[PDB]
């Protein structure tokens, strides 16, 4: 769980 991650799924 990098910085800056996105949403999935």
């Amino acid at each position: 769980r990098p910085p800056g991650f996105s949403p999935f799924r």
